């Protein structure tokens, strides 16, 4: 029996409300997740928050909040904002939940049993905004937001601060040649590859150890105590990273009561196929997280996809920083779908790149209502689908071939780069058809043949609505929404959108009754910018 496929988002900080970044990262994952189901597979996807640590307790006491109120209702926005963006997650974990951090300190337990934790001092900097602790190497003479010169982190710009304090230690430089090996031997264990390559030369480097609690008074005793030391606080980082981990084991109830197995077999989903972060968080989970799997015993994760920055003014859209539209208004102003295909299309997870209105139009109307639009409405017209139904296609040119074998070569292509994962190519591919479906219609100019030639008018239907559904059924992952439209439009039949059989060309009955579109209607209505 195949492993459930185990795809899962970060869990975000509740310091401030989500912006398109989130919304970004969760939707990658909500395709991923939701073409493995269009696929036939079991699916399990899940996205959440990160409670815990200075970083968030520092964000409440700012509000005057008690940190478990702030928490709450800031777990709340994330919540909302993901159900707004019709995502299909499995699950929504919190670092709050009792299940997660007793898991944690179960963790914590079997890496001292392991002799990978000893009592020591970080003497250091650490970054409060990244929760990231920096070596000497890693920040440098900067200048905070009131002109008052500081030091500054490396990573993000942020002001750093110095740290010494008791601290428990685990033995990640005793790691270094174990990652090593495991990145070697599993050369697609990290994308896009330049930043396996990145990690590589870092751990290359030599890692120093990692300090995995805090005296409880530093984090404002918002933090899980360390099993057995209750002056201790464990690192939000360590916390958080086993998120995974206990959403492999969770069980949730009719009631929502949640539950965890004793380990992650019955359930099947752990390792994860696929871990989807940001740039900013790549040594924490490429670093940090495999060598705390090593010392736990589990098995490592196949695929960590790290992507790149959504920027304004080429600068990070960041919450602490407050560049931030408010994602779901973006998406009702434009569409959801919209939006949905304008972050999958515009992005590689290499580049950076500011986000942009004009952009996203020029997609809109350009891709989404002058290709695939258009040719729905031309399938479905009434004084060219005069009957309103898949007609029988008459014999076959050498035309009809040639657009026939890119049908039955799509799925091939598609299917290779959702597994990747590669989504802009995956979308590539399929407007690359979706374009060649419009050129078919015009060449054979239907509404030409209409009661002159019906035998050849059967044909060229009955193959652009074949080649219409087998693109709609590969974007049913991005724009959910808007391809159930178009294959309720259409008339095709529930057991035939999704499924591997249904994957090649010649799978809708003719005679299969169309429903249409209404007189006005259209799929995308374009937008004209001011
Ligand atoms: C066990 S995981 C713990 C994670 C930790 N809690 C944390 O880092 O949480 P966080 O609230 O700072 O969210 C950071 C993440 O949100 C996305 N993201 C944020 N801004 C983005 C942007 N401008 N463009 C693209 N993606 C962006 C991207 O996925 C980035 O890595
Ligand atoms: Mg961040
Ligand atoms: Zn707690």
């Amino acid at each position: 029996k195949q492993k459930v496929f185990f795809a899962t988002t970060p869990i975000y900080y509740v310091n401030a409300s989500p912006h398109i970044g989130h919304v970004y990262s969760t939707l990658i994952v909500d395709v991923l997740g939701r073409y493995h189901r269009v696929k036939g597979e079991e699916v399990f996807v899940m996205t959440g928050t990160d409670e815990h640590g200075q970083k968030v307790a520092e964000a409440a006491a700012k509000q005057g909040v008690s940190p478990m109120d702030f928490t709450t209702s800031v777990s709340s926005e994330f919540k909302q904002c993901f159900q707004e963006m019709n995502y299909d997650m499995n699950y929504f974990i919190r670092t709050t939940n009792p299940t997660h951090e007793k898991l944690v300190q179960d963790i914590w337990k079997k890496l001292a049993a392991k002799g990978d934790i000893y009592l020591g001092k970080y003497e250091g900097w650490y970054s409060v905004s990244d929760e990231s602790f920096l070596t000497a190497q890693n920040v440098a003479d900067g200048v905070d937001r009131d002109g008052k010169p500081c030091k500054v982190s490396l990573e993000s710009g942020h002001v750093v601060t110095w740290v010494e304090e008791e601290n428990y230690m685990f033995r990640l430089s005793a790691f270094r040649e174990r990652l090593l090996k495991y990145f070697h031997d599993h050369p697609n264990c990290i994308v896009p590859e330049f930043r396996r390559r990145e990690v590589i030369k870092t751990v290359e480097k030599g890692l120093f150890d990692l300090s995995i609690s805090r005296k409880r008074e530093s984090v404002m005793n918002w933090s899980i105590p360390v099993p057995g030391d209750e002056r201790h606080c464990i690192y939000v980082w360590l916390d958080a990273l086993f998120n995974y981990y206990t959403g492999a084991l969770t069980r949730v109830a009719t009631d929502g009561t949640e539950t965890l197995d004793e380990d992650h077999h019955a359930l099947n989903r752990w390792p994860a196929d696929v871990h989807v972060v940001g740039k900013d968080i790549l040594k924490f989970h490429a670093i940090y997280w495999p060598a705390f799997l090593m010392s736990a015993e589990l098995p490592l994760p196949e695929r960590l996809v790290s992507h790149g920055w959504w920027t304004k003014d080429h600068k990070k859209i960041s919450k602490s920083l407050g560049n931030a539209f408010d994602p779901v208004e973006k998406a009702k102003e434009f569409g959801i779908d919209a939006l949905k295909y304008f972050l999958m299309r515009e992005s590689n997870f290499q580049d950076d790149g500011d986000y942009s209105d004009k952009n996203m139009v020029a997609r809109l109307n350009g891709e989404l209502a002058d290709t695939l639009g258009n040719l729905v409405s031309r399938c479905v017209a009434p004084k060219i689908n005069v009957n309103g139904m898949w007609p029988e296609p008459a014999e076959y040119s050498e035309s009809d071939k040639t657009l026939i074998a890119s049908l039955n070569n799509l799925a091939g292509t598609v299917d290779h780069y959702y597994c990747l994962p590669d989504i802009q190519h995956a979308l590539i591919a399929i407007f690359d058809v979706l374009r060649s479906l419009n050129a078919y219609v015009t060449e054979n100019a239907p509404w030409k043949l209409v009661k002159m030639d019906t035998a050849r008018l059967g044909t060229v239907l009955y193959v652009t609505m074949e080649g219409l559904r087998i693109c709609t059924m590969f974007l049913q992952p991005v724009m959910p929404q808007k391809a159930k439209e178009i294959m309720d439009a259409l008339g095709v039949p529930e057991a035939a959108r999704v499924g591997m059989e249904n994957y090649l060309f010649g799978i809708v009955k003719p005679g299969t009754k169309i429903a249409g579109l209404a007189e006005g209607q259209v799929v995308f209505q374009k937008v004209t910018l001011p």
